[PDB]
């Protein structure tokens, strides 16, 4: 499907332009980052061994993926402010998110992410366990303090939310409950999820994932694969439009759904300030 569209696309612009097109008007984007230690071996067929979080002269998947989403969605962004969070470190592991930039600036521009990330990257200790109740909850915080402006999060991650040792008796993880439950509650805001995986996953429990998550409002999540699409034998400027377009392609019905359900531009009320930690830098 994704494939066929992308096909008629050779540049990044003509993916924004389809996007105006679409319906997509002011938009606003956070930047999610996973710092989990599962990142230095889920590389192992994706990334040649190499951490996820690796820095050299070439972009990492996670730096790739920024370059990517930050390129297409950055005609939409009036401000072109990004508030970046880290998660899955040891200062945060899942319970907490960390900004960027003390007292929780936001990063000028997707070029300052992409600067700021490989300042923080080396300074890490990477940790876990996967959730993303708190990066979906600082979305939310975000998205109400701007009075209900529209937001896309954009969470890059190198594995699914971890589940309960249990799980093949049906039981939730603390870290599935609460991550599901955030993502039902976001549906509440004028707020589109997209979760991108990196690495090698597995990443073939998503669908379902997606297919259980509770009834909502309108539709506010989606998976997409960037190693999946990344890995194509084809030529690369057309597996990046491919990726934006797979990762982006669904934001501008749900902008309209924002709309029709009269979320944007109100604040909620009930949604819990999550206060982001410093960057442990
Ligand atoms: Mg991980
Ligand atoms: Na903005």
């Amino acid at each position: 499907r994704y494939s066929k569209i992308s096909d008629n696309y050779s540049s990044l612009l003509q993916v924004s332009e389809a996007l105006g097109r679409a319906g997509l008007e002011s938009s606003n984007l956070i930047v999610g980052i996973d710092f989990t230690k599962s990142n230095e071996w889920t590389g192992a067929k994706s990334f040649n061994r190499k951490s996820l979080h690796h820095l050299s002269n070439t972009p990492n998947p996670y730096e790739q993926a920024i370059t990517i989403i930050g390129r297409t969605l950055a005609a939409f962004d009036e401000d072109n402010l990004i508030p970046c969070y880290g998660f899955g470190d040891a200062s945060t592991h899942d319970q907490d998110v960390f900004s960027f930039y003390p007292e929780g600036r936001f990063c000028n521009g997707f070029e300052e992410v992409l600067a700021r990330y490989r300042e923080i990257v080396p300074q890490l200790k990477l940790a876990g366990p996967t959730s993303f109740a708190p990066i979906i909850e600082m979305a939310m915080t975000v998205v109400e303090q701007s009075s209900g402006q529209y937001h896309v999060l954009v969470i890059i991650a190198d594995g699914q939310v971890t589940r309960s040792v249990d799980t093949e008796h049906g039981r939730l993880s603390p870290q599935e409950q609460k991550t599901v439950d955030a993502i039902v509650k976001a549906s509440t805001l004028p707020l589109s999820i997209v979760l991108v995986g990196v690495g090698d996953g597995p990443w073939d429990m998503m669908q379902e994932f997606d297919d259980n998550i509770p009834a909502r409002a309108f539709d506010n999540f989606q998976f997409v694969n960037f190693t999946e699409i990344m890995s194509k034998n084809k030529d690369q400027s057309r597996k990046e439009t491919e990726f934006a377009l797979s990762a982006l392609m669904a934001i501008p019905p749900q902008y309209k759904a924002t709309i029709e359900l009269n979320l944007l531009g109100v604040r909620n009320g009930n949604i819990p300030q999550r206060i982001p930690l410093p960057p442990p830098v």
